[PDB]
């Protein structure tokens, strides 16, 4: 309907998959609140747009259209008020600063080394699928209480979830254009349920450390426990992004420190440069590129867009973390570059609940991983390719050491 944004009508939802960036350059020069028609809503493009509406008093969260379709309710990402509360309340205990350093050493570290010492002298390895997904899904997966489920399977249902709740894409007449794609997220959600019925039948009866077992009883009079299927969207939230997301930052980190062979060797011989690695690698490719979104409460203008009330706009925080505005070469992986804000974690009341121990994941496997392989190379025989909209990250990461 925006005359001069007609080529929007022939971006595609593969193009966007394969490579976000082009379109959203433009975007962001031609108009920081587009409505994509593939996508089947506004997005905010921007750093300024997307902090504005992430926290204005006059929107609120919504869930996007093939993520409602994935979770349903209450995702904690898409309710608001007393149920937003409640559900915060509950994830935040074993997210706080004080008591994630209280063990998150003695988690991360024996697992990491768990999974270097399958190949730390082979001198090759997939480091995607052999280390950083792994670590990531092994860490959250014993905090959470599902020390029994095998790393494979938390990795397939998360790359399933991812899927399903990305599966925007909208034909002309505003319907999903493939529905068939939320049948594997279906697929997921039951084998998740199959496995975790009998471990919240267990843990309603014998409460223990973990931290699912916390999100059932905390906070509830005695006797009492939240109900399993008021509690279940925000453990499939979980079994997504909690679980693939620090495993995205760490590959997208060493992608990065690849591009730049001077600042490997310094993170290398630095590890107190871990941190600032990671905080630009999340910059530079985003793992939560676009997969969340606001809600208009009432009439507001936005980037000169008058919006009505109820219109959701999807928050592309990839995109604004390359915002030209803020950053010089955006593309470019730089540890270098001044430690600026960015918008990784999202913003406002429905910002990330688990930054800081995200980032001791990360952390925590990245130095494990330079001290095992300090002399850790790319195999530039291979290429490496960024995949995803909503979520982003590179596909597999092939390296090679001298053994
Ligand atoms: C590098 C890793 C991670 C990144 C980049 C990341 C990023 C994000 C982003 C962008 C959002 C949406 C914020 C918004 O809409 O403004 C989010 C939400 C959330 N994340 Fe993180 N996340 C990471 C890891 C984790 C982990 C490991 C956990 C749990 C242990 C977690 C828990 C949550 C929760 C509960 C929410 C929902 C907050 C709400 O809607 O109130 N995240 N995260
Ligand atoms: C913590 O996990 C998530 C954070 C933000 C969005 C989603 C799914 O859309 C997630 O699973």
């Amino acid at each position: 309907e925006r005359p001069d944004l007609a080529w929007l009508d022939e971006v595609t939802m593969t193009q966007l998959e394969r490579n976000p960036y082009e379109v959203y350059e433009r975007l962001r020069a031609e108009a920081p609140l587009a409505f994509v028609p593939v996508l089947g809503s506004y997005v905010a493009s921007t750093a300024e747009v997307c902090r504005e509406v992430a926290t204005s008093p006059d929107f609120e969260a919504v869930i996007t259209p093939a993520g409602g379709r994935t979770f349903g309710h209450p995702a904690i990402i898409g309710v608001n008020g007393d149920i937003h509360a409640d559900l915060r309340s509950m994830v935040e205990p074993a997210l706080q600063p004080a008591e994630v350093d209280r063990w998150i050493d003695d988690l991360v570290r024996p697992i990491a080394r768990r999974y270097l010492e399958r190949f730390e002298n082979d001198g090759h390895a997939e480091l995607v699928a052999q280390y950083c997904e792994p670590v990531s899904v092994r860490s959250l997966g014993d905090l959470l209480g599902l020390q029994e489920v095998d790393s494979d399977k938390l990795r397939e249902w998360f790359a399933k979830l991812n899927r399903s709740s990305t599966n925007a894409a909208v034909d002309e007449n505003g319907e999903f254009a493939n529905p068939e794609g939320f049948a594997e997220g279906d697929q997921a959600k039951a084998e998740i349920r199959a496995v975790v019925d009998p471990l919240i039948d267990k843990w309603i009866e014998h409460p223990d450390d973990s931290a699912i077992s916390h999100w059932l009883h905390d906070g509830m009079p005695p006797g009492q426990t939240r109900d399993r299927e008021y509690i279940y969207p925000t453990i499939y939230v979980y079994l997504l992004g909690a679980m693939q997301e620090p495993g995205h930052g760490m590959a997208s980190t060493l992608v990065g420190l690849f591009s730049r062979p001077e600042q490997l060797e310094e993170v290398v011989d630095d590890p107190t440069l871990i941190p600032r690695a990671i905080a630009e690698g999340l910059r530079w490719t985003s793992p939560i590129w676009s997969a969340t979104a606001r809600i208009s409460t009432k009439p507001v203008t936005i980037a000169g867009v008058d919006l009505p009330a109820g219109t959701p706009v999807m928050l592309s925080y990839g995109s604004a973390n390359h915002d030209t505005g803020k950053y010089e070469a955006p593309s470019q992986y730089d540890l270098h570059r001044p430690p600026l804000p960015h918008l990784a974690f999202g913003a406002g009341n429905h910002a990330c609940a688990g930054i800081y121990f995200a980032n001791h994941v990360m952390r925590i496997a990245l130095e494990e991983l330079f001290e095992a392989i300090p002399n850790l190379e790319r195999d530039t025989r291979e290429g490496v390719e960024f995949w995803g909209w909503g979520f982003r990250g590179p596909t597999s990461l092939h390296v090679t050491w001298e053994v």
